[PDB]
């Protein structure tokens, strides 16, 4: 397990459309998840559940694919976190802003206050709070504080949890 | 100049991709400004720059591609046909979190003077930064401001500019 970010820039639409159809490919070759984004001449892409030798191996495959579509190329690892698999996601929904961003500051304070990492992200009435690396008991204190938030700032709020980090997809036929 | 944002779930990923593969095509077809993002089952195109007729249209496609690959489909609509729309993203890269936040800080402060609109997301190191409604004017201003960050908190910045059709890229 481990996370990956891949960035591709180029100005040329379709072989940046390629090379992602092909990164992706050989991602979920490797049992990777794989999360992107396109805008403007940008494509990030977020690989997860991917060892440190599968990273290695991606990584030599993003350098290929520089070469053969003549795009700009740049990717990150986490490194390697020593245990990892425990994350929880909160949303926080509200007509103003001034309380939605007040709420952002004491949630991250707070999670981070229990040595957790934050990643957000703000748009229109809508705020996004992903905290990874945090353990069960971690989790419980961090849910009674989104609620009190939640009462605080009169908001909306909704969880969704990871804890063993193993995906399940279900499909019917 | 009005904007759509149309989003497919589904269990299958590659028939949800294949239904995006489709989807952008006829945007683009028509005005198409497409930006989009996938994540788990649910994918989320964003499209700018197509005013009321067009809009309506692409609510009709997307309601077909439901029927075809079998998927939910939800779409929101805004709008519409004007001059400003005038967007910017600017990038902020740093080791220090305590100062990228700082910088997150003054710069959506002088946005929101200019009457601007943000969106912003933090993950690791980086910090992005959407800001929409700001004429050319007030970019250049918004740009000069993001350049006194850099030096002041000491990460690195890059900006760039749409209007179109056109994106101008600054690179520090
Ligand atoms: C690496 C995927 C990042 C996607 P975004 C942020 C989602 C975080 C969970 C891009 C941030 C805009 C500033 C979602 C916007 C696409 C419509």
């Amino acid at each position: 397990m481990g996370e990956m970010m891949i960035i591709f820039e180029g100005d040329d639409l379709e072989a940046l459309e390629k090379a992602l159809k092909e990164m992706i490919r050989q991602a979920r070759k490797f049992a990777g998840t794989v999360e992107y984004w396109l805008s403007g001449n940008r494509l990030m892409i977020r690989i997860t559940g991917v060892p440190e030798q599968v990273r290695k191996e991606l990584a030599k495959e993003a350098e290929r694919l520089k070469a053969e579509f003549n795009i700009q190329v740049e990717y990150q690892i986490r490194g390697s976190g020593s245990g990892s698999g425990s994350e929880m996601m909160i949303i926080f929904e509200g007509d103003d802003l001034e309380a939605l961003e007040k709420a952002l500051k004491e949630m991250i304070r707070q999670a981070r206050k229990f040595a957790g990492t934050v990643e957000y992200w703000l748009s229109g009435n809508r705020l996004m709070i992903r905290i990874t690396g945090v353990p069960e008991q971690v989790r419980k204190e961090l849910a009674k504080e989104a609620e009190r938030l939640k009462a605080e700032f009169n908001i909306q709020v909704e969880y969704q949890i990871r804890t063993g980090s193993l995906e399940h997809h279900h499909h019917h036929h």
